[PDB]
């Protein structure tokens, strides 16, 4: 009845594609700045070995054994049992966090438009950390930029599975790969490398007597992994028969990790040479990254190859982001794969605008005590829906399954592996999280 992926690699690349968007390079960039640096990150390191691997399979086993969305998926394997909750949870999170990331996916594009259009190409007047001011400051700009995206990732979802998401062009996600090592060898000759690379893979522990780095790094590691927003769940339901699980979930992590670290090598460094601070709030990188092209003699066509390949990134992200509603939807209320993104992709944009305010005018106004609306809604969704929900995925599986039904539909024998993965699930990472909660509230 339901579309799927026309092979194994389509899942992987498409999972990949997921997985590996502006988390990457944008979020992973000033969170772990304002946060200590190499404190955080091997933290955040160790939260995708034991939290991660064991979720995203986990996510992917009740993906393909129920092949339903991600709410439905947990009406057809444990039906009347409260597990739906989580199904619930992370939609949620799809709706709150594609609000704002077409709000940062519209800073790519504008950016992008400035460099096709030869205009951030040398140092502007008000400085490429002002230039920046203005714009996520500016009322309307920005939300043009957002609809515009909104467009192509509605647009590509509403085409569908086998005509649209998982049509990716094939070898762009490489090139954003080349460039970023091609990038983080430049900026390790700038001056910087040691203040940058000390501060970034050298732990200075009394941040972890912190507790807020604890949740910030299961919430940044969530959020990179596609985990809790229901888009793997999804993404798993359309994989057929033959498919290993396990090889997947870890390809998709060291794609995602390996991308994590050569933007830790590209931005800090950089970060330190240009005397700037590493703890500069969301806009880090747009300050940084047209900073380092400007003292390139190319860098006008780097800056061009860059956002157009950080840009399909975000494209192929935020279309995952879409199809936990869409198909939910589709099933919840019959409505047509069309009809579907259209609907639930503007009213995601229009969520947004609220956002993208918070940026200037409604700089002074605070939802959650003591952030503005970007950061409240980053945190209810990032550092609550994300975290909890795939606590309770991770029991869902650990408690509520068979054991030779858990590591037969995640494709795990009795081998140390499958013990580990399951222990993991049972105990190791739901309590991890549980203590973390308990830690920072
Ligand atoms: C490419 C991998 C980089 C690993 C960086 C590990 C930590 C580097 O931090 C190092 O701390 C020392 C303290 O005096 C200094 O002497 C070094 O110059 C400094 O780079
Ligand atoms: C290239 C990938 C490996 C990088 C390993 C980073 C090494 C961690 O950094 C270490 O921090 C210590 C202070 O806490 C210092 O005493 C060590 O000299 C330093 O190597
Ligand atoms: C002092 C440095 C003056 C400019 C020397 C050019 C060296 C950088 O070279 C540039 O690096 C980019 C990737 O980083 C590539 O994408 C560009 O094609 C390449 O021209
Ligand atoms: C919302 C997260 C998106 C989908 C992607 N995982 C990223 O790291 O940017
Ligand atoms: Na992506
Ligand atoms: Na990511």
């Amino acid at each position: 009845g339901r579309e799927q992926w026309a092979s194994r690699l389509g899942f992987i690349l498409a999972a990949m594609g997921s997985a590996v968007g502006l988390g990457n390079i944008w979020r992973f960039s000033y969170v772990t700045g304002e946060n200590g640096g190499a404190a955080f990150l091997l933290v955040y390191l160790g939260f995708i070995a034991l939290i991660g691997i064991p979720i995203v399979l986990a996510e992917f086993t009740i993906g393909r054994r129920a092949q339903s969305d991600a709410v439905g998926s947990f009406e057809k394997l444990a039906p009347g049992k409260p597990w739906k909750v989580a199904g619930l949870m992370g939609v949620a999170a799809g709706f709150l966090i594609l609000s704002f990331y077409g709000v940062i996916a519209g800073w790519i594009l504008f950016y992008l438009f400035n460099y096709i259009t030869g205009q951030l190409w040398s140092a502007p007047a008000e400085g490429f950390g002002g230039f920046f001011e203005g714009f996520i400051a500016n009322p309307t700009l920005p939300l043009f930029w957002q609809a515009l995206f909104m467009i192509a990732t509605i647009w590509i979802v509403a085409i569908g599975v086998k005509k649209g998401i998982e049509r990716s062009n094939k070898i762009l996600m490489p090139l954003l790969g080349v460039l970023l090592i091609a990038l983080a060898i430049y900026s390790l000759t700038l001056g910087g490398a040691k203040e940058g690379l000390a501060f970034l893979f050298s732990p200075d522990w009394s941040a972890l007597k912190d507790p807020g780095v604890y949740l910030a790094a299961i919430s940044q590691a969530f959020f990179t992994l596609s985990l809790g927003m229901g888009a793997l769940i999804t993404y798993g339901s359309y994989v057929s028969k033959d498919s290993r699980l396990p090889g997947a979930a870890v390809s998709v992590a060291g794609l995602d990790t390996a991308f994590a670290i050569i933007a830790g090598i590209m931005i800090f460094p950089a970060v330190f040479a240009l005397g700037l601070s590493p703890s500069g709030g969301p806009g880090l990188v747009f300050v940084v990254l047209p900073d380092i092209f400007d003292s390139i003699r190319l860098g006008p066509i780097v800056g061009i190859a860059f956002f157009i390949l950080l840009g399909a990134a975000a494209l192929s992200s935020a279309v995952s982001l879409l199809e936990v509603p869409v198909a939910y939807f589709m099933r919840k209320f019959d409505w047509s794969r069309k009809q579907a993104a259209i609907t639930l992709g503007v009213i995601i944009t229009l969520l947004g605008i609220p956002s993208s305010l918070s940026f200037g005018v409604l700089g002074e106004v605070t939802i959650i005590p003591g952030l503005n609306i970007f950061d409240s809604v980053d945190f209810i969704a990032s550092s609550v829906f994300l975290p909890l929900g795939g606590m309770i995925i991770a029991l869902f599986i650990g408690w509520g399954w068979k054991t030779s039904d858990a590591l037969a539909e995640s494709d795990l024998t009795d081998s140390v592996w499958g013990k580990l993965w399951i222990l993991s699930l049972r105990f190791i990472a739901p309590i991890a999280i549980l203590i973390v909660f308990l830690s920072a509230f």
